[PDB]
């Protein structure tokens, strides 16, 4: 017979790799004994208006990982064009551009990259995209305000 544990082995591998080479601002791991449900924490990137913030996420790996992406959501509020009040993240690799070559460390690094470099032309929060496009000084000030309001 078969053992059906290859997703679990992949997730374990990815967890061990994460400990040895952490994406710098980030921690992540299983909530308790369930390897398919993780929590994560992202410290606001230093050259970003989220500096000083601590943002919590949930990660749910599918049973057929790595052949489908993990489902990742923010649980902390953030002022960003691509992350909505439900914590949903608009990031290509979590949708059409997922590859089984990717890993949770790559996903966390890409979220951090998104925090630094929003994609305002593919928004989940259209006002925040508008402010980003038209008045970056205002965007950074409000993003700092919200970091202090919700993420510190």
């Amino acid at each position: 017979h078969h053992m059906n544990s290859m997703a679990l082995k992949r997730i374990h591998k990815e967890l061990n790799d994460l400990a040895r080479d952490p994406p710098a601002q980030c921690s992540a791991g299983p909530v308790g004994d369930d390897m398919f449900h993780w929590q994560a924490t992202i410290m606001g990137p230093n050259d970003s208006p989220y500096q000083g913030g601590v943002f919590f996420l949930t990660i749910h790996f599918p049973t057929d990982y790595p052949f489908k992406p993990p489902k990742v959501a923010f649980t902390t509020r953030i002022y960003h064009p691509n992350i909505n009040s439900n914590g949903s993240i608009c990031l290509d690799i979590l949708r059409s551009q997922w590859s089984p070559a990717l890993t949770i460390s790559k996903v966390l690094l890409s979220i951090c990259s998104l925090l630094c470099d929003p994609n305002p032309d593919d928004p989940l929060v259209p006002e925040i995209a508008r402010i980003y496009q038209t008045d970056r000084e205002k965007y950074n000030r409000i993003a700092r305000e919200w970091t202090q309001k919700y993420a510190m």
